[PDB]
């Protein structure tokens, strides 16, 4: 079985109405939200959504989707149900045009970046995948996070399918990551101190917080409650808790502050603390600065600027 292109198997592609103004796969899938997507052919992005492999590509007005099923069933277009899982993952019910207008109307620098970086949306990620991917993100570059997440899934996620050279795994279950061998094994895969954070956080969610049920509860809770609750987990500080809140728990006002948002603040917003250096208090101020500027979807605005900085550094 090989990776499909819109050309190589036209009958196996289904279409979502979706202009490039609303979504640019090339500016979203490698922009450090999800670490699971690869451009395996020019303009074709392959990765795992909900334990199935997809390839996505786009024309001017359409998002084209194809799904590989690891069963013995005949190949077929995505069902309307499967298509809806893609629509929710890209949060296409949120119209980017109105947000881009608001952010540009209050912020000249954003206006400037936004011209070049259209269609940068926030993915709605699975909370487990989002939590453990960003535990892997601490003191780490995008290349090394992608590698660490890839090795974690290979080791502890179910094998789905092989396409050309690439073997795809689902994201590990809590049960898999709570296992007794996990920590040692993750240290062998170069996760370092993060190996223990993964094991201990999987055990803390299963044993103390009542499993997956908890992350659904946080999804339905306030930003303030969700952020506080996440911060009890080993390896989850303010930055990682904000990433999870923004990317998996529907808190669009979350502004994850680390060195990267500091660099944008100083370089592009001539910003200083009101200790001149990254601390809890100065990190909190910076987050409040961008919520005050951009409004209730501040974290979506940040995603645009992060997409730009990531692209313009390789
Ligand atoms: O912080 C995130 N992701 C993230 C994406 C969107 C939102 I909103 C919030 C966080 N992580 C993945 C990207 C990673 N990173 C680099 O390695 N270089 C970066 C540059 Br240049 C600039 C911004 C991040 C960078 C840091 C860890």
């Amino acid at each position: 079985m090989g990776h499909r292109t819109l050309a190589s198997t036209p009958a196996l592609w289904a279409s979502i109405p979706c202009p490039r103004s609303e979504l640019r796969l090339d500016l979203v899938l490698p922009s450090g939200q999800s670490f699971r997507w690869r451009e395996q052919s020019p303009a074709h992005w392959s990765g795992v959504l909900a334990d199935q492999v997809w390839t996505l590509t786009q024309t001017e007005e359409q998002l084209h989707c194809t799904v590989y099923r690891g069963d013995k069933s005949q190949a077929s277009r995505p069902t309307p149900d499967e298509l809806e899982a893609v629509r929710k993952y890209f949060q296409l019910d949120v119209t980017l045009a109105q947000l881009y207008h608001h952010w540009g109307s209050v912020d000249s620098h954003f206006q400037e970046v936004a011209q070049k970086f259209q269609g940068v949306r926030l993915l709605r990620q699975d909370p487990i995948e989002c939590l453990f991917s960003f535990i892997c993100s601490s003191n780490n570059n995008i290349a090394r996070i992608t590698g660490m997440v890839e090795r974690l899934c290979q080791a502890f996620g179910p094998r789905l399918i092989q396409l050309d050279d690439v073997t795809y795994h689902g994201f590990p279950s809590l049960q898999a990551l709570a296992g007794p061998e996990v920590e040692a094994h993750l240290r062998k895969l170069g996760l370092g101190y993060r190996a223990r954070y993964v094991s201990a956080s999987a055990r803390a969610i299963l044993e103390e917080q009542g499993g997956l049920a908890w992350l659904q509860q946080l999804r339905e809770s306030s930003y303030e409650e969700a952020h506080k609750a996440l911060c009890i987990l080993p390896g989850v500080g303010t930055k990682v808790a904000d990433c999870i809140c923004l990317m998996a728990l529907d808190k669009p006002q979350a502004v994850p502050v680390d060195v990267h948002m500091w660099h944008i603040a100083q370089r592009d917003y001539s910003w200083h603390p009101t200790a001149k250096g990254p601390s809890p208090q100065t990190n909190k101020e910076l987050g409040n600065f961008f919520r005050s500027l951009w409004g209730p979807y501040a974290g979506w605005a940040q995603a645009v600027l992060f997409s730009a900085d990531l692209r313009q550094s390789r």
